């Protein structure tokens, strides 16, 4: 499919708090879509969705995500839990002068857009998550009930991510089969090779972005456990009532499929997407089957 | 009306040219409503607009033009003649995806959104001017043989430098209610200024605020008025450029809204403008100078939705 080449998009700024812009890129005309990259990405992770969205009919903005990119990038953890996320994101459609947008999010991405449709439904027209499952919040288990547990302590995984950046990506952004992950990159290649999803310029892409602000904002979206927790247990077992999409990825061997096997009970108006061979990275490993499966449940769901 | 705060306001920026970036701010949603300022004003000129258009369900891009603002302004003169500055906003629409626009203009820029129709028709929805009227082009006379401010404003440097003296001063002077105008336009050359004759501290205008004067003041801090005054500049380039579409009418859904009161586009200019615009439908506003949007904002606001309601949506 059709990519995006960065010098030639809308960039779009909007102040969502004092100290606080959130940088998106916008491309098309019709109903609002936002799109929603996860860890650790960057609006330019929907490449090969914005153009196909935009010619579908769709006003396509891609964020750049609190604390990635062109977007500002407080170091302070707290400034990255859901709660705050989300009230920005609905800040950003009030400046926008948007009444709703349909919410598309992948990996942390995607659990800010389930926030979003949990607690903010009049302001999504729609929510679809690629491989990021909704489990309502359980008040008996604390979030506690390695990689994740390594990402806590602030300053440990930011030096290792950020030591060598070309390493860093080419070691993430992989196919499921290609992996050499299991610090994170102790027992890894030194100089990995390219994996066949990516070209050499799409990751000094990445590098160019990540020089900006670093890992700090990234990994900050992980140290939030307790008051997510805690924020969507005030959901008090409510219902997502709006028009829904849950892409699974067959490879994703964290976001699994199997974790999203109960989202009917809590979300009635539930369509389902499924990707085989398709790992972590959805929306660069099977671009088109995305690009079919978010046109096909928008045109009909959403439109 | 509610106004505009630019603090929180929707940014965009959009390079339709290595050197040449344009900045927008956006509202709403719904079909695409490009506006488009004069000489010499600022996104912020529509700020009486952009809530009332994007309430009415209009998705609202309130540019700065090229040479204001936010927007590059390039010090060569032919960098503002019709030509180059409609294929920038035809390249504009290319990379926010807008297969086409309403454009909606005022003086200078009303001159834009008339060549655009013209030239780009495929690019325009429909299109609105305030104050500035559509004439076709005469081969026989130049507009040089057809208003001496507009020779003063002909050489580079000599109207810069009035206008850049005192930025607070130039905005009070020209931003004025008609029966407020302490400006003759008629023997500026002779005089040798727009300001030579008009008060060292004028009064502010009750049209508009301090605060708004003196954002003027900090977006013409930027750049000056050497982009602005190049709009001017390009009378033989333009004229050229527009006897090439002689023949060609506008096919597409187009409002004339005419200000009583504005002294250098009068309404009479307008006059013959059905014949060459089949589907013309008009707003005259009442007790309204040159800054119709700022002058009767509510009465503006009424005509342009009644209007986009009506024949663009
Ligand atoms: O670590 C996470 N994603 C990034 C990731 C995922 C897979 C992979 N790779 S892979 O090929 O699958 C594997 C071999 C390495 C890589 C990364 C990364 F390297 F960037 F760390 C992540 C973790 C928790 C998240 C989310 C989103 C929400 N949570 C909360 C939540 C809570 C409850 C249920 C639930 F499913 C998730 C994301
Ligand atoms: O000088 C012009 N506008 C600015 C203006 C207008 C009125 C006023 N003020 S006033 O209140 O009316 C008067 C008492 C002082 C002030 C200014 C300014 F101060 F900024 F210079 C202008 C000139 C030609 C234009 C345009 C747009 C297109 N043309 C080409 C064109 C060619 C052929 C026919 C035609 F109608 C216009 C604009």
């Amino acid at each position: 499919p059709t990519s995006c080449n960065p010098s030639d998009m809308s960039h779009g700024y909007v102040t969502v708090k004092p100290r606080v812009r959130l940088h998106f890129v916008e491309l098309g005309s019709g109903p609002a879509v936002c799109l929603c990259h996860g860890f650790p990405e960057s609006w330019y992770s929907w490449r090969y969705q914005i153009p196909a969205l935009a010619q579908a009919g769709y006003r396509v903005l891609a964020m750049d995500m609190k604390g990635y990119g062109e977007s500002s990038a407080p170091p302070e953890i707290e400034e990255y839990c859901m709660e705050v996320l989300c009230k920005e994101m609905v800040t950003f459609l009030d400046k926008l002068g948007l009444s709703q947008a349909v919410f598309i999010g992948h990996d942390w991405g995607g659990m800010l857009v389930w926030y979003m449709a949990l607690f903010y439904p009049e302001r999504v027209r729609a929510v679809a998550s690629l491989n990021t499952p909704f489990i309502p919040a359980n008040p008996n288990m604390s979030p506690l009930e390695d990689y994740q547990l390594y990402f806590q302590e602030p300053g440990v995984a930011e030096a290792e991510l950020e030591q060598n950046l070309s390493r860093t990506f080419k070691s993430l952004f992989r196919a499921s089969d290609e992996s050499v992950l299991s610090g994170l990159f102790v027992n890894s290649p030194e100089e990995p090779s390219l994996s066949r999803m990516v070209t050499e310029e799409e990751i000094q892409f990445y590098v160019q972005q990540f020089k900006k602000s670093g890992f700090r904002g990234p990994l900050n979206w992980y140290r939030n456990m307790e008051r997510n927790w805690k924020w969507a247990c005030k959901s008090l077992g409510r219902k997502i009532l709006i028009p829904a999409l849950m892409v699974t990825a067959e490879k994703d061997f964290v976001l699994v499929p199997q974790m999203s096997q109960h989202m009917e009970d809590w979300i009635p108006h539930l369509k389902r997407g499924h990707i085989e061979d398709c790992g972590h990275w959805t929306q660069m490993d099977k671009p088109t089957e995305v690009n079919q499966i978010l046109i096909k449940w928008l045109d009909s769901d959403a439109r």
